[PDB]
DNA sequence: TTTTTTTTTTT
């Protein structure tokens, strides 16, 4: 019953954080400079700086929020009083609730506490919009009256008409007023819960979420995030009994987080040391021995190069990795390592996946009649990475609707009436094997790959995969019992803080050309083409797309040592991984 | 008529066990201290101790469980006040009832009654919220009144509002409150009578049942259940009469069980024979002469390896096995007995299973129109053991969709909108004939087999028959027809007992390898990797996958003793078992 | 009819 306004205020004006430069007064600083409405606490500093008031929020949150919001939006108007009719209601959000209940163990005791869920989320539906406070007019030849019909209280959720008209005490018909009505922003989602939680042999399960006002459009499909809010019973039609007193349960999100400071220092560090990238190099895959020029590879698309955008046209600065190999070669572990440590990835087989499936799907709603659009895998990886298991498993009638989305990211629909064009600019990386299982070195490359000429021009780097017994067999055993005994490798980067160091290199890292670079290039493209013209019978084509390939790849090298330019250096790298890729599909120079 | 509640606390206080140590009281404190808010009896004890009690529950069942919950209620408050505040109701629950009844034999005069039922589980549904009191408040502007609407009584199975507002005596409308309304879990599944219980020429029936409570996510699809509780006719739609007084029937349960102190006892007293593994052998499909090889490597395969999860990837633990053979030798009536043996399996045939139905099948939602997700074969059998018959029938371009779930032990879904991963560790036995129907000697191994190498190298061990007439003709004639003259073989572990071994097993038993297997595995995946490079014409790769496969078998041959320790008698075993296999393929060794 | 995945008969 104690008043916790004025803890607040001195909690927000007078707080001390790690770094010591009073964090929480530069929020709300910067809460009227931009107009957000909206101002982010941490419950571990909420309880530190006072226990009572962190408990207060946890049990009492449905009526402490409206209290400690509108104390927050007096201080708000003291500092600045032409925040005054630009925002009428500010919203806080708390995060870090201890209170996390995984999404298959939510029961009946959860309902209306505030707790916390981890998931991913899979659907999102258009901005709408939401009445809470209605304005009718009763159509009775003598009232002709407005009032506001839900009377010191919010409309519910199910929309309700008055029946006897508080103007004059009889019933009869009502017209809303569209513009005298109170609106609010409302948005639909669904959370999924994560792999690693599935129980054994079941379907993972789905849980619907409400975002409303500023949180709408706060995430995109296939993010993961952390959504902390209210649980609340969803009714759909009360209208009809139609027994099955059932219902499904909802969640009002009050504050969602996608998956500092301190992390900026911790990169750059890192890109100190000179020979960061081999220490990149060897953190990819720590658990395979050996292919350290394939580790090689895989590191490189995970940076990638320097999209172009010009007037007229836009050049990709994706980078694509395709392996031949025989089986038990490894290939697909390293691949689902990429699928771990990149901040975007989506992991998709080549038997298990569909052309629909992997651009773009038409999908009839049941109800409305009408078709629309569905995101399919290349299309979620946008930014991100794509990997493809399996390529050569694929239909080759089903496998060519990837063609225009490798080269110009971009897909092009013209179907049922719907003409759309979505972009796909995601890095593809694919693994597959020979025609025959195992490759045969007594026959030509041509009948060994089995793949058209079209695809193979555009990946940039095609590595094939020999498994040949020789004397490194007691070597690899060796290794391969020490990772089965639980001895790990050492001084290598950890995954996690690998992601954010390839995440903060995406970003903010543009490599550029110098002179000396493209004289290098330039000469090594005039022979990988004279070269080629020897042997024309094999079905690896040196295209231009080769040369582009070459200043993606030099980008990308400087990229990981967050250059801000190519140097000689990185160039004569590229031309180096360049050459073994030569080496393995038979061209020798 | 007379109070139980004095019998039911002294019961519980005064019952004595198998070894007389009142083996109730120590499961009281365990509700307690974990607040499990459930406990569960058995008839056989309550008959035992009083039969006039056991009358009463089995009869009075309706009009005594709330009498004996109230009664535990003030035994467990007395025994720990924390109790309280948490849990505001605790069942007790009933097994072992002698009224059991065939799922198709159920009549109308067994309506009311508690009845027990056994069948497989099919079909499962999410957990939702039951309304059992619900509040409502009179929107008419002289009310503004809550009330709990059903008074001193449960809300029934139709959802029913107030006509006549209690707190005024008139009619209007009434907005039901969210808040104030009380819930309870609430799941349905469906429950479908054994294979063994169907007549001849009729398709298996199902029964609905409801689960409420702590009894949500008890089992998953395709377990065997044991469900015990009232029967009730089904109240769906009563909206619009339309004739038709014919009502279906579904189960409320009230305990349910899955397919033991005893029992471990027996099971380590097993192991403490020195031919404990010569033993099981033995026991593997007691009427089959020969193949004894076949029988130890079927053995291995029921009790597997140990995954490895590490911090980056995982590996596999399972180990997979593929028979080829000449017709009639005898290959799927093994396979039918590993079916019944195993703790948990699905048996497929080649012919009779698509690659949607084996891995994952995406179904358009007909109310809705929306895709969503069905488990395939390899799905249900996570943690078990999954048995393809006649794998050579099925389509080539159709079998490698299991290649992935056989090595990585996941599916993956990319399909109309729908980017989805799913766990299937399984282990895969699979049969199958020559090319020919017969072998053909005169023609090489690869033609004789015509697999691709790709599926081959997935197999731990692959060994062929051939059915060579000879010698031993009538020692076989002889054994067959003593089978069929009702003839047993003796000193054979019986099924029911090895299936607890074999679950045993898999739960407590992780062998580790020492230093001394690990030299002999070493030098012998060495010597196989030399002499195959020695003839590159076999069908058979020797991959590190077959390095990873000795590291396996040795486990489980540790694991069959229920070792802790890989010894180097282990290695020696998996050695010579592979040696047979290399040796059946023509690779001598 | 229309795109989609699926098992099925039949174009
Ligand atoms: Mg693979
Ligand atoms: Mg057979
Ligand atoms: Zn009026
Ligand atoms: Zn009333």
């Amino acid at each position: 019953q104690i008043d916790y306004r004025d803890v607040f205020i001195e909690f927000l004006t007078t707080f001390k954080g790690n770094n010591n430069q009073n964090k929480y007064i530069e929020r709300i600083n910067e809460l009227v400079a931009y107009r957000k409405k909206s101002l982010i606490i941490e419950f571990s500093d909420v309880l530190s700086f006072n226990e009572n008031l962190a408990y207060e929020i946890i049990n009492n949150t449905k009526i402490i929020l409206p209290i400690l919001e509108g104390a927050l939006y007096d201080h708000i108007l003291q500092l600045d009083p032409t925040y005054q009719r630009d925002i009428e209601k500010v919203h806080v959000r708390i995060v870090g609730i201890p209170r996390v209940i995984e999404l298959r163990k939510i029961r009946s005791t959860d309902i209306g506490k505030l707790i916390t869920i981890d998931g991913i989320l899979v659907k999102v539906t258009p901005v709408k919009e939401r009445i809470y406070k209605a304005t009718y007019k009763h159509i009775h030849p003598d009232c002709m009256q407005e009032f506001e019909w839900p009377e010191d209280e919010e409309m519910p959720e199910v929309l309700e008409m008055p029946t006897i008209c508080p103007k004059c005490g009889k019933p009869g018909q009502f017209r809303l007023i569209p513009e005298k009505t109170k609106l609010i922003d409302w948005q639909k989602a669904v959370i999924q819960e994560r792999p690693e939680e599935v129980p054994s042999g079941q379907l993972p399960r789905q849980l619907e979420i409400i975002l409303e006002d500023d949180l709408v459009d706060s995430a995109r499909p296939g993010d993961r995030v952390k959504v902390t809010g209210i649980l609340d019973i969803k009714q759909d039609s009360p209208v009809k009994r139609g027994s099955r007193a059932v219902f499904d349960i909802y969640m009002k999100v009050s504050s969602i987080e996608v998956s500092s400071e301190e992390d900026e220092k911790k990169i750059k560090d890192l890109a100190k040391d000179p020979w960061i990238r081999d220490r990149i190099i060897s953190s990819i895959a720590p658990s395979i021995y050996g292919h350290w020029e394939l580790k090689e590879a895989l590191a490189l698309a995970l940076f990638g190069g320097v999209p172009k955008v010009l007037e007229d046209t836009r050049i990709r600065g994706d980078i694509h990795i395709l392996i031949i190999g025989d089986p038990g070669t490894a290939k697909s572990q390293m691949l689902q390592f990429i699928s771990r440590v990149a901040p975007r990835a989506v992991y998709t087989t080549g038997k298990g996946s569909t052309a629909a499936g992997l651009t773009a799907a038409v999908v009839r709603e049941k109800g409305t009649g009408e078709y629309y659009l569905e995101a399919g895998a290349l299309v979620l990886a946008d930014g991100g990475i794509a990997v493809i298991d399996e390529i050569d498993k694929m239909r080759d009638e089903d496998r060519v609707a990837i063609h225009e989305a490798m080269e110009q990211q971009t897909v092009s629909i013209a179907k049922a009436g719907i003409v759309a064009k979505l972009n796909a600019r995601a890095a593809v990386i694919a693994a597959g094997n020979p025609k025959f299982g195992r490759y045969i070195s007594e026959r030509p490359v041509s009948d060994n790959i089995n793949l058209p000429p079209t695809i193979l021009s555009r990946f940039d780097l095609i590595f094939i995969l020999k498994d040949q017994p020789g004397e490194q067999d007691r070597e690899l055993a060796n290794y391969i019992l020490d990772v089965h005994s639980g001895k790990s490798t050492k001084n290598i980067i950890d995954i996690d803080t690998l992601r954010k160091y390839i995440a903060y290199a995406r970003k903010y890292v543009t490599p550029k050309i110098t002179s000396e670079a493209k004289n290098l290039i330039t000469d090594f493209f005039v022979e990988m083409r004279k070269k080629s013209s020897e042997t024309p019978d094999s079905p690896i084509l040196i295209t231009p797309r080769q040369l582009e390939a070459l200043i993606r790849i030099s980008e990308a090298y400087a990229k990981m040592a967050l250059k801000a330019e190519v140097t000689r250096e990185d160039a004569e790298r590229a031309i180096n991984i360049m050459r073994l890729f030569l080496e393995s599909v038979g061209v020798d120079m």
